[PDB]
Order: structure tokens, then C-alpha cells, then sequence
């Protein structure tokens, strides 16, 4: 997260770190046995780490669970990143409490101007690599579809939206992929891609979750 602030320990209780010996992507807990992340974060040997703040120190509240299976959207396109969403089933259910909690799926899509919270352990420099130990947060608005399409001509599908600042300075960055974009307490986006980090006129692009709720529900109901 570039230009964000320190969230504060466990203030984003649905945030998870996908780990394979190091943190490589974020995710969101949507119930006690399932996480939602980005399809391009897929790999084997994923350990989901819940209740984290400093990902390099065990401070208490952490729950480390292995993924039993990861379901990449069947229509995921790695060249366009269209349908960049993945569901992860946990080996055992997580113990939910005030520090580990799930976030709700939306009933409707959000409107441009809606302010959302983006969090993660990704890079905090636009020009360079600085990875934080604790969770960072950024409040950012969803942009209109015209500004998004005008920024990334030919690359935005109906399953994506832009959120961010066109002046630059604040944005999600590498290490944040797969994590949550929460607006009014509902998960509206998943960190997906962008051109650099916090560059002027190149906002971040997110996966539009409101378009996959029946898919998430039917898939979870059959697995
Ligand atoms: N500017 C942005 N809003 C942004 C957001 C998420 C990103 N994630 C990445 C990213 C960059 C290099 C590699 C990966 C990657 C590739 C495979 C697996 C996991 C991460 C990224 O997610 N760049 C990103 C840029
Ligand atoms: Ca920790
Ligand atoms: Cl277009």
C-alpha cells in the first residue's frame, strides 16, 4: 500500500496473508472455512494466516491453517486478468472472534464515489521495494467507468473497476494482490492489477465481486 497508514493490530479482522514460506498475496475470510483471493495468486503449498498484524513475529491471535483446495474461476484469463478471483477452502475451520471475523459479500454493486478501505502487506514505495511488517490501510474511492476506461483503454472488462487517486501518491501495490476492497462493510473488490504503483493517471484495478456472488455461493455449496 503506497501512501496509506498503519491499520492498527487486528482492525481488519477478515484480512488473511497467503503464505508459502513468505507472504505472497492477501485474501479475505468470507466464512469460517473459505477465503476469497485473486486467481493470479494461485500456487500449491498455501498456508492461510489469519489474525495477523506483524507477519514476521508471532504476537498472539494468529491461526495458521493449510488450504485444502483452491478453486480458480474456470474462465480466468491470465493475459487480461479477466475473472481474477479464487476461492480457497481451509483444511479446518477458523475460530472466529473479534480479531478473526468474516466480511459479507455484497447484495448490489457499489457506485462511483463510494469510499472503500484497501489493506495489505504489499510494497509501500512506487519507485523501489519496501515491504512492511504490519498491515497497511488506504481509504480510496471507486472511480467512474469512464475515467477507468479512459486510463486503461481496451483493458477494462465489466468485471473490473478502478479505485484510487489520479493525482498519484496512494495505491495498492505488489504484495497486495488478492486482498480486500471493503465498502460499507461489504467486500466489493479484490486487489488485481495496475501500471506501477501510485503513478499519476494509472489507478488500481480491482475485481468486481458483485458480479460473482452467485458463483461464489454455488461453488461453496457444492464443495
Ligand atoms: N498498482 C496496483 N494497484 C497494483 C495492485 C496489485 C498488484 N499486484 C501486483 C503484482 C506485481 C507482480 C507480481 C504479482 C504477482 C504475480 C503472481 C502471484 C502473486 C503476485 C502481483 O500481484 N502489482 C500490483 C499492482
Ligand atoms: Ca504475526
Ligand atoms: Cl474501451
Amino acid at each position: 500500500i503506497v501512501g496509506g497508514y498503519t491499520c492498527g493490530a487486528n482492525t481488519v479482522p477478515y484480512q488473511v496473508s497467503l503464505n508459502s514460506g513468505y507472504h505472497f498475496c492477501g485474501g479475505s475470510l468470507i466464512n469460517s472455512q473459505w477465503v476469497v483471493s485473486a486467481a493470479h495468486c494461485y500456487k500449491s503449498g498455501i498456508q492461510v494466516r489469519l489474525g495477523e498484524d506483524n507477519i514476521n513475529v508471532v504476537e498472539g491471535n494468529e491461526q495458521f491453517i493449510s488450504a485444502s483446495k483452491s478453486i480458480v474461476h474456470p474462465s480466468y484469463n491470465s493475459n487480461t486478468l479477466n475473472n481474477d478471483i479464487m476461492l480457497i477452502k481451509l483444511k479446518s475451520a477458523a475460530s472466529l472472534n473479534s480479531r478473526v471475523a468474516s466480511i459479507s459479500l455484497p447484495t448490489s454493486c457499489a457506485s462511483a464515489g463510494t469510499q472503500c478501505l484497501i489493506s495489505g502487506w504489499g510494497n509501500t514505495k512506487s519507485s523501489g521495494t519496501s515491504y512492511p511488517d504490519v498491515l497497511k490501510c488506504l481509504k480510496a474511492p471507486i472511480l467512474s467507468d469512464s475515467s477507468c476506461k479512459s486510463a486503461y483503454p481496451g483493458q477494462i472488462t465489466s468485471n473490473m473497476f478502478c479505485a484510487g487517486y489520479l493525482e498519484g501518491g496512494k495505491d495498492s501495490c505488489q504484495g497486495d494482490s488478492g486482498g480486500p476492497v471493503v465498502c460499507s462493510g461489504k467486500l466489493q473488490g479484490i486487489v488485481s492489477w495496475g501500471s506501477g504503483c501510485a503513478q499519476k493517471n494509472k489507478p488500481g484495478v480491482y475485481t468486481k465481486v458483485c458480479n460473482y456472488v452467485s458463483w461464489i455461493k454455488q461453488t461453496i455449496a457444492s464443495n
